[PDB]
């Protein structure tokens, strides 16, 4: 009695995929908080011209900031509590039963979902680090007046987005080489198969797939706001006429809007494609 096991395990798969899209929602809308707070960051600093005021406005900047990202974590820590929950319903009704490949194809799944979980810290990661690199420059910017100083300053920011990037793109690209990894040596193991545990394990691996892709196409647009960022920092700091600096930072409100919309888009296809693979791995048993 296979088919009964194997439907607990897509079971499990579909519960995960849902819960990773639900992740990669709530990942992205603390991006999108966060950029909120770069923005208000360059009208400050192009508004107003008193120290002490700007230096209390920082501040609140610097707070809210903490709290988002604290609630992004705890929304990552409740995801991995949920996929233990979910997995200890998969394991309860398997530990009757004697299949040995069952409980094969129920560590891949898990060992996977660590590694969503792992891929997602390093997104969350490179926004948090972003976020605070983009508040020391502008903390910078609004007292450095001598160029030669203004212009280190973003270069240290230029230099320090990419290398942030790059240790989050890093991040990604192992977590889906042992992903692969994962998944390939289950595939072994069935042939050691079981049609059932074929498809399941297929319908997996490409529920994997679409997650890891995603949250690289969502580092991706990352990477495309914080270069808009750069770009506002230095009209900021360049630029002496408020009223056209402003004009500035709206473009940027206009192209970042734009941004979100592309990767909230990219997030339903992912969850209506995944929503494909589950009901036709459903239609086997």
């Amino acid at each position: 009695s296979g088919s009964e096991l194997a439907r607990k395990l897509l079971e499990a798969s579909t519960k995960l995929q849902r819960l990773n899209i639900r992740l990669a929602e709530a990942l992205l809308e603390a991006i999108a908080r966060l950029q909120e707070l770069n923005l208000e960051l360059v009208y400050l600093a192009v508004e107003l011209t008193d120290p002490k005021r700007i230096r209390d406005e920082i501040k609140e900047v610097k707070d809210k900031s903490k709290e988002i990202i604290r609630r992004a974590e705890k929304e990552i820590d409740d995801a991995a509590k949920e996929s233990e929950k979910i997995l200890e319903e998969a394991r309860e009704a398997i530990s009757g039963s004697g299949s040995e490949l069952a409980k094969l194809l129920l560590k891949a799944i898990a060992e996977t979902q660590d590694l969503n979980l792992r891929a997602a810290k390093a997104f969350l990661e490179a926004a948090a680090k972003l976020q605070e690199l983009n508040i020391r420059a502008v903390e910078l910017l609004v007292k450095l007046t001598d160029p030669a100083t203004i212009r280190e300053a973003l270069e240290h920011a230029k230099r320090r987005s990419k290398e942030i990037i790059d240790e989050a793109e890093r991040a990604i690209r192992a977590a889906k080489r042992e992903s692969e990894r994962i998944i390939e040596e289950a595939r072994r193991l069935i042939e050691k198969g079981s049609e059932l545990a074929r498809e399941l394990l297929r319908a997996h691996a490409q529920l994997q797939r679409l997650n890891l892709e995603l949250l690289r196409e969502l580092l991706r647009a990352l990477a495309q706001l914080q270069e808009l960022n750069l770009d506002l920092l230095r009209l900021a700091s360049e630029l002496t006429d408020p009223d056209e600096a402003r004009k500035a930072i709206a473009r940027v409100k206009r192209e970042s809007n734009a941004y979100y919309a592309d990767a909230e888009r990219l997030i339903r296809e992912a969850a209506a494609a995944s929503e494909k693979i589950s009901r036709e791995a459903e239609r086997l048993i």
